[PDB]
């Protein structure tokens, strides 16, 4: 069995490559595909409120996603991997660290000592950064938006913090993919580099 | 403007206690009693999930508790002692280091992590610690329970460890614990909690 995250800022194509790599693993391997919370209703109660949240204070929200976090870790992740599955996770414990505690400022470590609190020692085997540059993942940002607009500078000076903030967790579980290429190739490198770990 | 909490293991008179003192105060200072979530909707649906929670995980309440605090702390208590008000808050922090720190055993230091990034700095100016010994607790506990039935082994085993758990959380060297002994009658408890205050009012 193996547990499988997927990290990277938005316009790294990450929706994209884990749907992708997902349907290609599924032929040979007893695997799933997630997302936190997963469906775990104690878990989406949870994110519901985030989401129905104006102006909600950041360490209030870091710690709910630990907490969502959690639940869809004892509730559904652990019990797949118990099972010898294969398990696809879209983001994780590197999410939180990239935006909560640096591009929002929290701070990363309290959020990593959050995160570790919620996470109990169970780590991902494998975790995928999508590494994408700022103009590019802006770029597929647009691209995919409604009417193809421009971004708020709000938006570019945050993705920039994410991107920075991914570029200080790298520094064995990671592996670094080109996401400044076409999908298709990022996809054909993420699938390889998940084989091959399979493999060993 | 002062922020007191009140931290005691059931059979100690908290809820007693707070609700005396407050009354004494309320004539002469500007006070409001309160107790988490308090009343802060963001707050009660978060901890709604914890009474509405099955066999949930222990540190998953663990995080559920720091957030409802959390709401509780910058959307009531802040804005309350910004405005000079004496805040008596039933349990905080020292709360959850002795019921899930040391109790359920997940570890007093990483829920004392866990509360250090939920009140980020924020600290009472005053913590009232009504120190009862489990024999008396017991029999307090026993006095107010519907049936007033011989507690079960596990609630002994536990109203135990949340004492044992607030015995080594006071060898604080801090000074914004006060100890009461709880075991005197209830009045005398009252008594030396309201001099406490007062006196710490008074500087
Ligand atoms: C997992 C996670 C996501 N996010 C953000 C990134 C996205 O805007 C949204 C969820 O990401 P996703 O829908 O692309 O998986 O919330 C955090 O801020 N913190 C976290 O811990
Ligand atoms: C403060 C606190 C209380 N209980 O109850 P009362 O009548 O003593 O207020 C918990 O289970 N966890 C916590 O964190």
């Amino acid at each position: 069995s193996a547990f499988i995250t997927f990290e990277g800022p938005e316009g790294s194509g990450k929706t994209t490559v884990i749907n992708e790599v997902y349907h290609r693993l599924v032929k040979d391997y007893d695997v799933i595909m997630t997302r936190e919370p997963g469906g775990v209703p104690t878990g989406e109660e949870i994110r519901k409120i985030v989401l129905e949240g104006n102006d909600m204070d950041i360490r209030t929200e870091a710690m709910l996603f630990a907490a969502s976090r959690r639940e869809h870790l004892v509730l559904k992740v652990i019990p797949a991997l118990k099972e010898g599955k294969v398990v696809l996770c879209d983001r994780y414990i590197d999410s939180s660290l990239a935006y909560q505690g640096y591009a929002r400022g929290i701070g990363v470590e309290e959020v990593r000592a959050l995160n570790e609190f919620a996470i109990n020692g169970l780590y991902p085997d494998l975790t995928i950064y999508l590494n994408v540059s700022a103009e590019v993942g802006r770029e597929r940002i647009i691209k995919n938006s409604r009417d193809q607009n421009r971004l708020d500078q709000e938006d570019l000076k945050f993705h920039e913090k994410v991107i920075e903030g991914y570029q200080e967790i790298i520094h064995q579980r990671f592996k670094s993919v080109n996401a400044d290429q076409p999908l298709e190739n990022v996809v054909e490198d993420t699938y390889q580099t998940i084989i091959k770990y399979l493999e060993k």
